[PDB]
């Protein structure tokens, strides 16, 4: 629905460890962990943070090149997440300084 139009933000680091996920997509993920333990057997929104990108991957290494190349951020796509279906947009985090911290990455739902 368009009442459930809202901003879901995941973060990572560097080494891409998922750093945190904000209320609006732990509140999706759970609703949606019937599809998502389909897709990922053992999954639990609650527990990704700490966790390795890599392990929801098919290709890691396609995504570690996206988050290891912050010059060719910002990042656009359209993804598949078992039945579900993203709008995606990864874009670089930056310290005060002005260093790469890692990606930033919001999901628009159009399941
Ligand atoms: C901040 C953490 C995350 C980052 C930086 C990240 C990065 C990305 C990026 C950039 C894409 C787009 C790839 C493309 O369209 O070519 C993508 C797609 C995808 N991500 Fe993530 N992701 C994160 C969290 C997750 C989580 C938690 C899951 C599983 C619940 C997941 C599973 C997927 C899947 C299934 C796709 C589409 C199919 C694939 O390319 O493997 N990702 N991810």
């Amino acid at each position: 629905a368009v009442e459930g139009m809202t901003t879901n933000l995941m973060m990572a680091d560097k080494e891409g460890i998922i750093q945190y996920l904000n209320p609006a997509l732990l509140q999706l993920l759970t609703h949606r962990e019937p599809e998502l333990a389909q897709a990922f057997p053992g999954f639990k929104a609650a527990e990704l943070v700490g966790k390795n990108i890599d392990i929801f991957h098919k290709n890691p290494a396609h995504q570690r090149s996206i988050i290891s190349n912050p010059e060719r951020l910002p990042f656009t796509s359209m993804i598949k997440v078992g039945s579900l279906e993203f709008n995606l947009t990864c874009i670089a985090m930056r310290d005060t300084k002005g260093e790469y911290i890692g990606p930033a990455l919001q999901l628009v739902d159009i399941t």
